[PDB]
């Protein structure tokens, strides 16, 4: 019989003990009360499932080599058209891309722990925004996943107005505001956002990093 394996976002793959005579092992999971199955040349739980909801939709889980990422992909019934596509990271998190239109563009959604970043795709990237008065945080994520960020304050006052730097060596973004470094918002590859802030002078950090843990910290954070 077979073996479940957990997958990110607590789902499940169940994958048969052994192989059948071509060297496969069946894959079955239910996503969404749908069940999908599948077979692969790994053992662990990676590959590829389908299925065909009551209204006829495609259905493919898509189950990476390592098990960091899945994807769940609807597509209309003949198959040629992508609807919608949730990817889920290993940290559990995921991004919901829905009306997925013909140049790969839609709506993005990030289901963070504690809270929901909305946005847009394009072919070219997936752009999550947060505002809080006159700056626009933009968190910006590539096709295969990578995330920067990049600021923008239309605030016309160098007493107040924000900007910042993106380090993307240690998924940071420092703001600075009237010359000064006032803080660190690091994008961490657990897809949490912890702030640190700087002393007075804007050359040291102080205190120690706190992980936001709702939409109104971030917005906190860009005041």
């Amino acid at each position: 019989n077979s073996v479940s394996v957990d997958l990110p976002g607590s789902m499940k793959v169940l994958v048969s003990k052994s192989s059948n005579a071509d060297g496969k092992y069946d894959l079955i999971a239910t996503v969404d009360a749908l069940e999908l199955s599948g077979t692969s040349d790994k053992n662990n739980g990676s590959g590829v499932l389908e299925g065909v909801k009551a209204d006829a939709s495609k259905v493919k889980l898509t189950i990476s080599d390592d098990l960091g990422q899945t994807t769940l992909e609807v597509f209309k019934s003949d198959g040629s058209t992508l609807v919608s596509k949730k990817v889920t990271r290993a940290d559990g998190t995921r991004l919901e891309y829905t009306g997925i239109k013909s140049d790969g563009s839609g709506k993005a959604k990030e289901v963070l722990k504690g809270y929901v970043l909305e946005g847009t795709l394009t072919a070219e990237k997936t752009t999550l925004v947060v505002k809080e008065g006159t700056v626009t945080l933009s968190k910006n994520i590539s096709k295969s996943g990578e995330v920067s960020v990049e600021l923008n304050d239309t605030d016309s006052s160098a007493a107040t107005k924000k900007t910042a730097a993106w380090n993307s060596g240690t998924s940071t973004l420092t703001i600075t505001v009237n010359s000064k470094k006032t803080k660190d918002l690091v994008f961490t590859s657990s897809n949490t956002i912890t702030v640190q802030q700087y002393d007075s002078n804007g050359t040291s950090l102080e205190g120690s990093a706190v992980e936001i843990t709702k939409l109104d910290e971030i917005k906190n954070a860009l005041k």
